[PDB]
């Protein structure tokens, strides 16, 4: 990403929601929160993972300059599904995405009527919603992935299928529940993923003929004290995050 698209602490500190009053904890469980929609409504749409996550950090991106006060996530995780579906060539219609997420979140009500008024403002909202996210943005739609990586190094080490999907889903996770992808670069986070899920099955990657650690042909600034650092705080995340434990706690026990 350009260099605009990381943030130091202090930024990460200092938000536009702050600014409106949202407590940091309060902010991080809006975009938990957001990510979860766009994550539904993806999988109702039929949608790649890969326009999921690229439409999760869309929505991490425009709250580094917008407040959750003043945007609704709600909207904004439309928005950047609807914009992220076309940028990834898997294009959907915007009633579509609406309908979809009437689906989500207000499954009790009746199904929308397109012809009325209220559902004309939305589509009317949403156009003008994406034209500030594009601008919001700047026009950078283009974004790399951990998920990627992490595939790559995975298949190279000869992982199991258990430890290349532990890894796998680890960098889903986050995406979801951290705001990692705003902090370090795709690669950095793949090797946090893999780092992570190694520890928990009690997988070693052998190093190398010249000594090499597996994460060196990853990303060549990683460190073993960052990649500790980082799982860590990953881990702390997960525990503040209860109900989302809970939910890979039943994922392993399932896989197991």
């Amino acid at each position: 990403a350009s260099s605009r698209w990381f943030f130091t602490r202090e930024q990460l500190e200092n938000t536009p929601s702050r600014r409106c009053g949202v407590e940091a904890d309060k902010e991080l469980s809006c975009r938990q929160q957001a990510a979860n929609l766009i994550q539904e409504m993806g999988q109702r749409l039929n949608v790649s993972q890969l326009t999921i996550n690229t439409a999760i950090v869309y929505m991490h991106r425009f709250y580094m300059h917008h407040s959750f006060t003043k945007f609704n996530k709600n909207i904004i995780s439309s928005t950047a599904l609807f914009l992220a579906a076309k940028v990834e060539e898997q294009a959907r219609k915007l009633e579509h995405v609406i309908k979809v997420a009437h689906a989500c979140l207000h499954p009790l009500e009746p199904l929308l009527d397109t012809k009325c008024d209220a559902y004309l403002q939305q589509t009317r909202e949403l156009v003008i919603l994406e034209t500030i996210m594009l601008q919001t943005l700047g026009f950078e739609i283009t974004i790399e992935h951990p998920h990627t990586d992490v595939v790559k190094c995975t298949q190279l080490v000869r992982a199991s299928k258990d430890l290349a999907q532990t890894s796998y889903f680890m960098a889903t996770n986050s995406l979801h529940l951290t705001t990692f992808c705003l902090q370090y670069k795709p690669t950095v986070i793949a090797c946090v993923c893999i780092h992570l899920a190694c520890k928990w099955s009690n997988w070693e990657i052998p190093v190398s003929t010249d000594g090499k650690h597996w994460w060196e042909y990853v990303d060549p600034t990683v460190t073993l004290e960052l990649l500790d650092e980082l799982t860590h705080e990953f881990l702390q995340i997960l525990e503040k995050t209860p109900n989302r434990l809970k939910k890979i706690r039943n994922w392993r026990a399932n896989q197991a």
